[PDB]
């Protein structure tokens, strides 16, 4: 099975859970796609089923909360790429980035909030990825 | 044929047509890619040729027009994801987002302007997508 | 071999080289992925190994430097898509865009800074791409 | 035959055809010169009969129509050079530019309206070119 | 002798002569080029020495004089192409156009002011042409 | 070799270099044509390879910058022809002119900004020329 893909979104204004405050992980409640069921909705983490090249993209949308944020794509607890978002009232803005990375089986991919907070929710945020090809 | 991909751009400053004002659909005049010819340039809509997981990305670039906008990726008249863009003069900014979604044959994908307008044109805007794998 | 993919990042605050000032090319020092070794790290250019549809994405992250920038994806010295980024101190912002394009063998893909400069470095910038399918 | 040259003008106030609105191509009804008959009056396109260096010049004259325009010289669907024209009532003004380019046989040259419209006609507009020398 | 070319400019602020008012011909006092001596400086007219395709270009620069002008390239007393120039104080503007035309021996080419006047002079105006190839 | 031709354009919004401020020379970064390699891109100067009649054309496109400009075609540090452009916001306008001149070997041709500045860039500007015939 060379078919692996997942897609998740934040569909609500809901505030960060007390757990979110501790782990600093960005959680996505609604899963649009999860072929291979390799994405754990509960922990919002992608566990690679096999060795290959994976694509990842994320858009974290925040609102005016007196904070500037930094979102990082994590690989086994280590940051790979980062995105930023300023603070202003006129509109929502998104911390967006994406990358291709090689992963081995059991490698964990997820989003962590390196700075600031997501008070006011992070509705419309998106996190998706898929296996480009195995190795 | 598991090869399906399209890519379109807004190559001009030209203003929204009277039709654009009615349908609120964002139109792309120039098509860089359209394998399978599943992208209708006239209506700027992607019709899925088969059941599978599709990837979508869009960047809608606007200019200072006294308006803040919201672009949404539509699936059969229903919003899937959204992007936003504030209003200021110093630079152009883009409403960008992307997602993986499952589609069946005859499902329609396109961009709709949920709020604000694109007076001053939306040149440099991009909309692309491809079949990741069928199902 | 239908497996082709590359991924590069700017991992440092380091200033533009004197060469960067001349060629206006955006350079990425660290390569996360380079299957097929079709990405030349030295010139930060992707040379297509065969005819097919390729995907490209880039995020150029700049800091407050009194300048507004424009990054363009180049194809054989011709711009395909562009991205912009304003100037303010509260946060970093990114010039981001992406597209699917058809390339033939020996076609060159790379990023050029059409306007402004990247004084203060362009750390956290990303540039990636892969062969979706050959033709 | 190293003798190749064409010259065309817009001799009337007539409005853009419904076709013009779709293709965004600027059409010239009257042909003053067409040695080698390499200029297609119907599509207002120059098809190079051989490899060489060609000269091109164009003046697109518009009237007060509430629009600002941008005319581009196209080479196989790609812009080479561009010209602009503001909007005011006191006089007609022209979007003018010219260039020398290398073309191979079967290369297509024509003018496209990148932005705005030519309501009120584009009378007195001119488009001409010739083979400087072959290669 | 297939070498034929001329180039003339208006090098002074000087007003239109009483003769200019009658004939409506635009005169150029200084001749930069006149190979074949086929350009008559006195009457500012090009007399074709042989049958061939000739290129012509002109830029008539006027100043704020309460008038809008129209310059036409004349061929044996008949207009071929025209150019226009509005009226405003902030800058000089030019009535510019150019064309390739077939001429026979003894055919006369010159510029005529179809409307308005050139009070305030037409300094920096240019008129040039050359034999592209004979027939 | 009677084949000599060059063509250059300003392809970016980029501001005048500190060097531009000193020398007042208008620089063109992108070269479309340079047969005989007689055009020096670095100094944006054409050095005649032989004695003959050369054609020159230029369009310098500026934006609203609170300044009115004057561009002159220079021959060995001496002005030959000039063009002007007013200041207004509704559109870009171009300082355009052209001429045929006799040059000897080692004669230098280039564009100089006689007045005003090109803040806001001079994108879409064009400068081209070719040997009509030798002498």
């Amino acid at each position: 099975s060379a078919k692996v893909a997942f897609s998740a979104i934040r569909s609500t204004n809901h505030e960060p859970s007390e757990m979110s405050n501790r782990t600093m992980i960005i959680y996505f409640d609604q899963v649009l796609v999860n072929i291979g069921n390799n994405f754990d909705s509960e922990r919002s983490t992608f566990i690679a089923p096999r060795k290959g090249i994976y694509s990842f993209n994320f858009h974290v949308v925040k609102v005016y909360n007196r904070q500037t944020i930094q979102v990082s794509l994590m690989l086994n607890g280590w940051p790979v790429i980062s995105a930023f978002a300023g603070d202003q009232d006129v509109t929502r803005e998104a911390a967006s980035n994406g990358v291709l990375i090689q992963m081995e089986k059991g490698d964990r991919a997820y989003l962590k909030l390196e700075r600031g907070n997501l008070m006011g929710g992070w509705k419309y945020s998106t996190f998706s990825g898929f296996l480009v090809f195995p190795l």
